[PDB]
């Protein structure tokens, strides 16, 4: 029982970033939605027992996927952020001990990544997340205007992927504490890091990539391919 | 002649993280090379008068493409450093009042972008660069650990993209002065900033990407077609 996952997948947004009013997560690649394909991505490894996702109350075309009647999926609303949403699926996630959270939104995870963001489990007590390396040298732009302040050194700078790795409650309590406290909150990782922890970086691949824009779709076909 | 602008192309790397023994900029897209893709990027505007190409001294593949008898290309050797290589670029320059500095691995720039970039010197004294917004959480590592340091904010923050449009002898300067103080320069506006400047960010689009690694080839061809 040490070993079973629950995961949580934070899909209740709305997206109006697409321009479609069809949300991101229910375009199509190849005989699936985008939401099939990240839920798939996780229940393809041995210890994910049981997915929980969060959608808008409004949503109505979760119900008319199979994913719908699947043993292991279970459904609850959202919220108005994405930190909402997640805290709501982590309440339904369970006796589960530790919880994989990933974004409905990047469907391009691949096993391998998944294999060794898992293990942490077994040599970590805080947790950690996928990441890939910063490549492009990177500006921090001025308050009010559109200028280089100065430039923000690559070296050591992670980009923060999904899935994020934490034990259930400890996330749970650290994400309810910060936005009780009114803390900015992108990611899972950020919640352990405002209660004093340092979750560890494991390198994923970059085509891990996130559907938020039109094009972006177009992308990610091809990193299916 | 005050619109009259000179670019310069470091193409001098040897792209060891590409693990061919062949140069990054010389793998095909269609039916030309990385390198010539980039620089007719820059010939395609009607104000870039010349391009100075700053490559390798054992590098013997220039000589055989059809840019080599160009009227408008010039072929100086570059350094150990990309910052080396376009300081030996901008020394041929000429007269010419503004440069543009364009990496030779980013053969995906659009015309409308590059053309915003260029109005910069009717409406600036310092330039600026092509720069997309950043979108995932950012973190930063510790010193000697793969463990978050802290979240990075990622509003405000930016991906330094290519070209770089500055004045040239203030280019010419600042980067002089920065590599003689020994200051770590990654790209041009570094070199502004160094000398107390803040150059202005133009948003590009984010497939003007830079081909570093095996797998950038097949997402480059991917956006060219
Ligand atoms: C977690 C990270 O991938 C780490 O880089 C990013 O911080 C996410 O940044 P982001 O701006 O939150 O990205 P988005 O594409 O708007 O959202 C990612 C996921 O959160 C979900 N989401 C968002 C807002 C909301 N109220 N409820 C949600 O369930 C989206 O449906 C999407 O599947
Ligand atoms: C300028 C930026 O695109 C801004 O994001 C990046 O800072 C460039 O970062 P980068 O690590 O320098 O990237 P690279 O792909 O190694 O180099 C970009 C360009 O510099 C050239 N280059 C590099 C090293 C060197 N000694 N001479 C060169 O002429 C490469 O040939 C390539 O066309
Ligand atoms: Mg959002
Ligand atoms: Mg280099």
């Amino acid at each position: 029982t040490h070993l079973d996952v629950c995961a949580v997948v934070p899909a209740a947004g709305f997206g109006r970033r697409m321009q479609t009013e069809c949300p991101k997560q229910y375009l199509s690649i190849g005989n699936q939605t985008i939401l099939e394909h990240s839920v798939h991505a996780l229940l393809a490894h041995p210890r994910v027992k049981r997915v929980v996702i969060a959608i808008s109350p409004g949503d109505s075309r979760f119900a008319q996927l199979p994913l719908a009647n699947h043993p292991q999926i279970t459904v609850v609303d959202g919220g108005d952020e994405r930190a909402d949403s997640v805290l709501a699926g982590l309440k339904a996630a369970g006796d589960a001990q530790w919880v994989l959270v990933h974004d409905a939104a990047r469907p391009c995870l691949h096993q391998d990544d998944l294999a060794r963001l898992l293990a942490l489990s077994e040599t970590s007590r805080t947790g950690g997340i996928l990441a890939a390396p910063v490549r492009d040298t990177m500006k921090r732009a001025e308050p009010g205007k559109n200028a280089i302040a100065h430039t923000v050194d690559r070296n050591g700078l992670w980009h923060a992927l999904t899935p994020q790795f934490f034990p259930r409650e400890l996330l749970h309590d650290c994400l309810t504490r910060a936005l009780n406290e009114g803390a900015t909150i992108t990611d899972e990782a950020s919640a352990l890091e405002y209660c004093g922890f340092h979750p560890q970086l494991v390198e994923g691949r970059a085509d891990n990539i996130k559907v938020t824009r039109p094009e972006d779709l177009a992308l990610a076909e091809f990193y299916l391919t």
